[PDB]
């Protein structure tokens, strides 16, 4: 819509303050036009049609419990596109500034959020299992990930360049969540899983084994559920940028961590440069260890780390 930006306020899922950019027009929407070529957040009324309406507030104020998600689908989204620009110099997720569009209150009890093709797409959760998905930080990002990976790499999303693709998106998501700074860690949704359980997650990148996911090559999971196990083999990639960013031994092997930064601008580096749509484990191996000579050189610690992370989960 054409108006003036303005400043709104509001509370997001968890119940934390926020400002978000807002556009002026006899209501007050939730469009950002302070990102690229604007950054529209939509309600879907509890619907399954998409994208909704664009969202509409009569004073530019977000406190009600029916605005918290679409407060943090917006607010995280501005945090997801100054990740990628002010770290990897991208400019939104075609790197050509596409407005981010995203939609809030996707049908009942929906305990799930994805990258349509076109945009995001954030259900409530059922109020056990999940509150509203947009309330994580790392969900925000992983899912615009996808978004990225869609406009590069291109991985298949089935079999092992599907658990790459996975992969990428928790690893970014992970180190949106480190770039904002509040509450980091290596697993994946704990800020929206189970409100009645404690510390526990989706996904674990440190442990995958914590949740039943594969750490080794040996464990893959090779049958049909999952697109050929996409949510389940992300593990070993996971488990392999976990050793690259903090180090460890793992079965026997041991990595020098070289930090989250250079894990950043090696796996962007790999997605954007060497990775193409059929990339299996093996080939990703390839582009990492190219994209860390490139980036620091053959002999490096970076590139020999990136080897020894691969040793350590079963990939040649
Ligand atoms: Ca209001
Ligand atoms: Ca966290
Ligand atoms: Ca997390
Ligand atoms: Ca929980
Ligand atoms: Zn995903």
């Amino acid at each position: 819509i054409t108006g003036t930006s303005t400043v709104g306020v509001g509370r997001g899922v968890l119940g934390d303050q926020k400002n978000i950019n807002t556009t002026y027009s006899t209501y007050y929407y939730l469009q950002d036009n302070t990102r690229g070529d604007g950054i529209f957040t939509y309600d879907a009324k509890y619907r399954t049609t998409l994208p909704g309406s664009l969202w509409a507030d009569a004073d530019n104020q977000f406190f009600a419990s029916y605005d918290a998600p679409a407060v943090d689908a917006h607010y995280y989204a501005g945090v997801t596109y100054d990740y990628y620009k002010n770290v990897h110099n991208r400019l939104s997720y075609d790197g050509n500034n596409a407005a981010i569009r995203s939609s809030v209150h996707y049908s009942q009890g929906y305990n799930n959020a994805f990258w349509n093709g076109s945009e995001m797409v954030y259900g409530d959760g059922d109020g056990q299992t999940f509150i509203p998905l947009s309330g994580g930080i790392d969900v925000v990002a992983h899912e615009l990930t996808h978004a990225v990976t869609d406009y590069t790499a291109g991985l298949i999303y089935q079999n092992e360049s599907g658990a790459i693709n996975e992969a990428i998106s928790d690893i970014f998501g992970t180190l949106v969540e480190f770039y904002a700074n509040k509450n980091p860690d290596w697993e994946i949704g704990e800020d929206v899983y189970t409100p009645g359980i404690s510390g526990d997650s989706l996904r674990s990148m440190s442990d995958p084994a914590k949740y039943g996911d594969p750490d080794h090559y040996s464990k893959r999971y090779t049958g049909t559920q999952d697109n050929g196990g996409v949510h389940i083999n992300s593990g070993i990639i996971n488990k392999a940028a976990y050793l690259i960013s903090q180090g460890g031994t793992h079965y026997g092997v041991s990595v020098v961590g070289i930090g989250r930064d250079k894990l950043g601008k090696i796996f962007y580096r790999a997605l954007t440069q060497y990775l193409t749509p059929t990339s299996n484990f093996s080939q990703l191996r390839a582009a990492a260890v190219q994209s860390a000579t490139d980036l620091y050189g053959s002999t490096s610690q970076e590139v020999a780390s990136v080897k020894q992370a691969f040793d350590a989960v079963g990939v040649k």
